[PDB]
């Protein structure tokens, strides 16, 4: 109800001002309603906080949900993934930045734990049914370093690349 | 040009950010570390964006420290994902101080700029190791996936697996 019209509040305070910009005064004054409310359904940030990235965790559902391909016995999974991902990371990335940011911001946001260790969910549970749950968490790892690289030292997305690394790791 | 004062500043930055990480880094909080006036801080480093991209550049030099600790990673025969593996289970030793507050700088150029330079040193240590011992394709992946494998490590708790990164780290070679 307003949990919706302040969360929407956190996604855009965070793509617009970055972590740092976000207070309970902050999200209050987005979502345009008093400080008591934003205060009353979120104690502490750190839940305001799981609340953003639990939504943009969606997201990626909604993704996996639209190609087919993916959950396809043939289709390939790594032509599928490299070519989605460079989707994703498309033109303007605020809205990877922000999912990033949050889910980074587990390094030292212990509260932030749970939600990160549900990251690749939307895909995770895919890869490891497609292939095993040892090369899940090794496609998934390829991601994140194959995304930490583009987005936090300005290298453009290399798609033939990374279509090319994530078969290695899957087997026949 | 005033150096020892501020490398003490860069010294206490480190500090700050690895007792308190980034969000209790500033120019007060570095210069009531460093024990220095503050103008002096501010004096070096204009902006947080500065002091920060050097403290990381300091750190990660510790990395061609280690690549050179172990020439076995030069060797033709030996098993480059096994120590590659190993050494890294080396640097995550408990109490990650070491490692969360560097990649903490790392990851912090995501929505800064100014920290994108640094940010494509952080595997140069092990940069002609790699180049002279595998092809500049297969050198990428190692680094993406040596980043990854760490992020599951610090950011979910979970503890290292050596053993699971050297099957991953040679299912690449
Ligand atoms: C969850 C982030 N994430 C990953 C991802 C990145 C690193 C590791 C695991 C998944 C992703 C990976 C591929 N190949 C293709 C699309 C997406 C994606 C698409 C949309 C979104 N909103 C988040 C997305
Ligand atoms: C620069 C961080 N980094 C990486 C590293 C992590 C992810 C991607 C690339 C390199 C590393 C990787 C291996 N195998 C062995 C030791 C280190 C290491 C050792 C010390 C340090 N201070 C930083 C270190
Ligand atoms: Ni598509
Ligand atoms: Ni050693």
């Amino acid at each position: 109800e307003r949990r919706q019209r302040i969360i929407d509040a956190a996604i855009r305070v965070v793509g617009q001002k970055g972590i740092a910009g976000l207070s309970h005064r902050t999200v209050a004054a987005e979502a345009d309603v008093p400080l008591g409310s934003t205060t009353y359904h979120f104690a502490t940030l750190d839940d305001l906080m799981v609340a953003a990235l639990r939504q943009a965790n969606e997201g990626f559902a909604r993704v996996v949900a639209a190609h087919p391909a993916l959950s396809d016995p043939e289709a390939d999974l790594s032509g599928e993934l490299a070519r989605v991902l460079g989707e994703w990371l498309g033109g303007d990335r605020t809205g990877v930045e922000l999912e990033y940011e949050l889910y980074l911001a587990a390094l030292r946001r212990p509260a932030l734990r749970p939600v990160a260790a549900e990251w690749a969910e939307g895909v995770g549970a895919l890869l490891a049914a497609r292939t095993d749950p040892t090369t899940a968490r090794a496609l998934v790892a390829v991601l994140d370093g194959i995304c930490l690289q583009v987005l936090l030292t300005d290298t453009p997305y290399d798609e033939e690349y990374a279509r090319e690394v994530l078969t290695r790791l899957i087997p026949v």
